[PDB]
């Protein structure tokens, strides 16, 4: 009969059809139905996975464990959940590469527009250039240098530390007091050992420096004044013209030298051996000056400025019979010159007689000598006699 | 006749055949047109989309808007612009993937060879390692310790800052000065309040510190001296021993100490009791020096070598008829002592005339005195008569 | 016998078919063989790429160099090297993409289960938010703030580094010492000048301050004194009321005061004129005290307590013939008040015999004296002389 295909009208056919020979098209396949290829398949400029309530997806298959095969089956997906009635609704639009054990990287649009791109796992690029902000909730190590447009902050209590060597060196805010810290050496990412170089009070701005400082070029105190405890030397300039030297502005102040060399202390006044005689009447002893003798001594300044300005000269002995001399001078500005040095009187120093024109007590000699009551000369007392005009004696 | 397709020859096909039975094939497939599949396909080994003159592309549908469908369909296109005559023709080989909205990410190949992975939100990873370079244009948070082997660098005037407790602490450079700076309590990424703790001139590098300052072991200005407005409190070691205490190279230099303790001041000099006296003649007051009195007092050392070392010693009055005396002394390093405290004779304490050996201005003794011109006792002149070899006495009204 | 194909019975076709018209199926197709589609290409849900040995992939043809089209062709492959592929095998699961040249970028699974995503350049994000740790190995730069809730440190000499203006300032740590450095103007970036503003000894804590140190609000020293090279101005507040003015806690301590104006001065005690006079018998001179004359001179104060206080005032002088005198007072806090100034006596002010109570050595009168031994006048000596009950002459 006719139960054989037509070969120029419309034939549907019932039976399966086996082609052994290459197939030729020029025109649609149309299929309800499912396509395998057993080799490779090639198609022009789109392929569409049609989507009829199911998410599409491509699989990328295993094959067998060798040659340059992945351990695992792969898939791209693009799915979502914003239709699906569940808990989550907002993963509207969702590109999902994975295998069989989890998702490798995600890209999704969310309900509200916003696109996450999201890699489960560690993100390896070479450059990473962001327009927008960075968060990173673990640590960071960089290798290079960082530079910031703005300011670094930090809210750990040790806020920022430079390690170098042997030690690391940190700022630390502790709440109530800024500290510049020092770590043992060999410990240099631990914490602070016990020295304290700088801190800062919070509340008062207050500085400590607690392991001592030097400091070069002056120092001025501006308002408050200096405590010291315990002592301040304060060390002038030695020079050799001491003796004659005009202060100038770097020079006046307080300050002590130490005048140990004789070719600068034989300039200086010297101390006397001091030599004691002895009242013939009363037995009490009193010093008189014997010979002046050079001497090493202290010579100290004080005053601020070229106006007001003196200076004390205390000999200090440095053999048996040398003995403590102390003597004073001003700076005569308006004469450009020291006043000549003038010996302190003291219990060592005594004045003399002949130094403030009073009578010697012993062995004396002057000019004239008037006596109103009486004079008595051993035992015999001379009164004035007005009466006889004259003076009487009168033995006691 | 041949209206029919043969089974062994070639043949061509004029009419549409409607397959209602599977269809095998074991020879290529070779189609000019489309192809459609109402279920699912497969091939072996690769997919190959040919590209006769327009980028080539992949589309995933969305489907009807349920169950697991995405909300809008997705694309994957291999394109560039390398060659199409535009004012860019620097994106050369670009894997763009994205929605009916915009692309979500995109690889590309630049005309300079290198490769970008632009992606056009948020990047969520766990890890991030980077071989390269990292810029971020945004603010940046960190929730760990961030370790440079670089320098850090800020070209913000608020550069460094130190949060904890109530207190930011930060510095600024502000291009004149740098300076080490507080907030105000509670405004902890705010302003400087008015503190000024220290700062360093850009310029000098001279430091002030606004706050005041404390210093513990010992301070050396090693050159350019020391202004102090507007007073110095040199406050020396008190210990029982002061009196006969040899100075060390700790105790050496000026200070003061306040001596009072009678224990100590005890083992000091005294002041002295005075009492005012008249000159018969003239009436004028002269002090007479009385008892020692122990006293309260300040000692103050000067002098900053072994060698070179002296103290004063101020008696000051406790009671209402005490009076105040000085005394000095020197040491002596070559005897190992302090020379004895000797007295600062001064208008309130004068030196007397059995110290000084003077005569008494009154009621005087002497063993001997020698008169050049002349002697009167109430109205009777002595006078030498050497012609005579005597004296002579005249009554002179 | 039947050379044609049966429209109801399995058949199988032995020739080339060549279908111009649109091809129908409703059944599975089913291909030991390629395919290849000169027009577009869709199926519905999945796209499956198997694999019986080699890795799957999909290749996107770059096409005419014209138009849209890409400069190289493109794939994505699905590979691993777990089971071969050389000498690594911990590459288990790949998803590439990339072109001619070399891969965009990867996602991996590797052997221990980790996953990597790798991009061949430069990561381009908006934000980034990083669940774990970040490392990267170059420069780094941000455009705003950096916030860390840990610490900033830095293995690099030169740590901290805030540039405003032109200067540069730093925080060196060289492993000896940490420096507080300055660059010169305009070299922001560059090494530091010469300038040592402040350094901390890494092993000590002692800081040194290079350029000078002004200080406001006071200094306290609580340990080791202080050593200064080599004066200090200890600058007393100039009152009016110095002459009366009872110290306080606030001006208590050492300090000079240059008193330089009369209306002060004129308060304060004078220098005293002298006339140098010649004892006649002697030929030794002496100072003889004249006129109180007015005079500026140096204030300076000793001691640290409201008890233990005293002052010098050392006259100087601003005309030609001024002398310089000293006086002293100390401070009575149990009286409320300065003890009244005193002379100090020295060689260019001795006492008088009038302060003293002493004879003068000439032209002087008395009350009475006794004379133990000889009176002489002119050259008799006046004895006593038991046997008559007055004095005997003697000639010499």
């Amino acid at each position: 009969p006719s139960q054989f295909i037509r070969r120029d009208i419309a034939q549907t056919v019932n039976g399966s059809l086996t082609l052994t020979q290459q197939t030729n098209l020029s025109a649609p396949l149309v299929s309800s139905s499912t396509g395998e290829f057993g080799g490779s398949l090639a198609a022009n400029r789109t392929f569409t996975i049609r989507n009829t309530g199911a998410p599409t997806s491509i699989v990328f298959e295993k094959g067998p464990a060798s040659g340059a095969n992945p351990a695992q089956s792969m898939s791209i997906r693009v799915w979502g959940n914003q239709f699906g009635g569940g808990s989550d609704t907002t993963r509207s639009t969702v590109f999902e590469v994975g295998d069989d054990t989890s998702h490798h990287f995600y890209s999704q649009r969310n309900k509200d527009g916003n696109i996450a791109f999201n890699i489960n796992g560690t993100v390896m690029p070479i450059n990473i250039n962001a327009s927008g902000l960075m968060n990173v909730n673990g640590t960071a190590t960089f290798g290079r240098s960082v530079t910031a447009n703005g300011e670094f902050i930090s809210k750990s209590a040790n806020a920022f530390r430079a390690i170098n060597g042997d030690y690391g060196f940190f700022i630390r805010n502790d709440a109530s007091n800024t500290y510049f810290l020092l770590t043992a050496a060999g410990d240099q990412t631990g914490g602070f050992n016990g020295l304290r170089p700088l801190l800062i009070n919070n509340q008062s701005g207050q500085i400590t420096i607690g392991e001592g400082l030097i400091i070069a070029k002056g120092v001025t105190i501006n308002s408050g004044g200096l405590t010291v405890n315990s002592r301040i030397r304060s060390q002038g300039t030695k020079t050799s013209d001491l003796y004659t030297r005009a202060p100038t502005s770097d020079t006046v102040g307080f300050w002590s030298i130490d005048i140990n060399d004789s070719a600068t202390y034989n300039q200086f006044p010297g101390y006397f051996k001091m030599v004691e005689k002895t009242n013939e009447v009363t037995g009490l002893p009193y010093l008189e000056r014997g010979e002046e003798v050079k001497s090493p001594g202290t010579l100290t300044q004080f005053g601020n400025t070229l106006d007001s300005l003196y200076q004390d000269w205390i000999t200090y002995p440095t053999t048996p019979e040398a003995r403590t001399t102390r003597w004073t001078r001003t700076w005569q500005k308006t004469k450009n010159s020291w006043s000549s040095f003038v010996q302190v009187f003291d219990g060592g120093n005594p004045p003399q007689p002949s130094d403030i024109g009073a009578l010697p007590s012993d062995n004396a000699t002057m000019g004239n000598l008037t006596i109103r009551d009486f004079l008595r000369i051993g035992n015999v007392r001379i009164v004035p006699d007005p009466v006889n005009k004259t003076v009487k004696f009168e033995w006691v």
